[PDB]
């Protein structure tokens, strides 16, 4: 008919066409986390929204290299250099370094979470921004391995609102990606979400990212309709815009229909 019938029961992706000064990247927000709190950040309450009820350290904005790939130091005999886990052994050493001297069990402070001086080794991060598919299609995004505990969630009332990436986080507990440490220990690498988006609308992208204890991985990558694959860099796919809660057509709830 003239028109496409929309996506079945309103199943499309809620996105957003804000229409203030676009800003290349994502905001990072850092919340306070305890070190070796192997419990906290297993509860869905908390990755989708209780981290903002805990202390907030600072935030840096603009960023578009969002993986995660913290080392530990390992203070050796020729320097104190960090340490690949891969490249970690026995009591401990690191491959190359010799014996370390320094506890793995201890707080260690870096700025190696995109230039914020903070402790990596137990920390919250929030990452909020739009997702601007350049392509109509499905996406599929992924973490290669999570190290400690990490959700991603896309889509206006599941990631934020529309035009109000600002705000207090929102309830939502439908993740695309449930990266969250299970209670009963374990968990698989290449986990992985869907989600049908058109292209030239904003959708808004919600990370949130714990650590407990010494590394901290979270390796980012989404494929894309035409099955290339984006990883780690993310410019030219990932914008802010400032809070405009006035902007009254914002939200676009069905954006196979707009
Ligand atoms: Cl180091
Ligand atoms: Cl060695
Ligand atoms: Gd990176
Ligand atoms: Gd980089
Ligand atoms: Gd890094
Ligand atoms: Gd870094
Ligand atoms: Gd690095
Ligand atoms: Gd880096
Ligand atoms: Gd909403
Ligand atoms: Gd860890
Ligand atoms: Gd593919
Ligand atoms: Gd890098
Ligand atoms: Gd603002």
């Amino acid at each position: 008919g003239l028109v496409p019938r929309g996506s079945h029961m309103s199943g499309a992706t809620e996105a957003c066409l804000p229409a203030g000064q676009r800003k290349s990247g994502m905001n990072i927000n850092f919340y306070q986390y305890s070190l070796k709190d192997s419990s906290t950040y297993s509860n869905a309450a908390y990755m989708a929204y209780g981290y903002a009820s805990k202390t907030k350290l600072g935030s840096v904005g603009g960023q578009t290299d969002i993986s995660i790939d913290y080392n530990i130091p390992c203070v050796s005999s020729s320097g104190t250099f960090p340490c690949p886990q891969e490249d970690s052994y026995g009591n401990w050493g690191c491959k190359g370094m010799g014996a370390c001297s320094n506890s793995q069990g201890i707080a260690y402070w870096s700025t190696d979470l995109f230039g914020f001086y903070t402790t990596p080794t137990n920390v919250t991060l929030e990452m909020t921004g739009y997702f601007l598919p350049p392509q109509t299609g499905s996406y599929t995004f992924s973490f290669a391995t999570v190290d400690d505990s990490a959700i991603l969630s896309v889509g206006g009332s599941i990631a934020f609102e529309c035009c109000a990436q600002e705000q207090p986080p929102i309830t939502s507990t439908n993740f695309t990606i449930n990266g969250i440490k299970p209670w009963d220990g374990s968990l698989p690498d290449n986990i992985t979400g869907t989600v049908y988006m058109y292209a030239g609308y904003y959708y808004p992208l919600k990370v949130v990212y714990s650590n407990a204890v010494s590394w901290g991985t979270l390796p980012i990558s989404v494929e894309l309709p035409d099955g290339t694959t984006v990883s780690d860099n993310f410019e030219g796919y990932v914008y802010s815009f400032d809070d405009d809660l006035s902007q009254s057509n914002c939200t676009i709830p069905d954006p196979s229909i707009h």
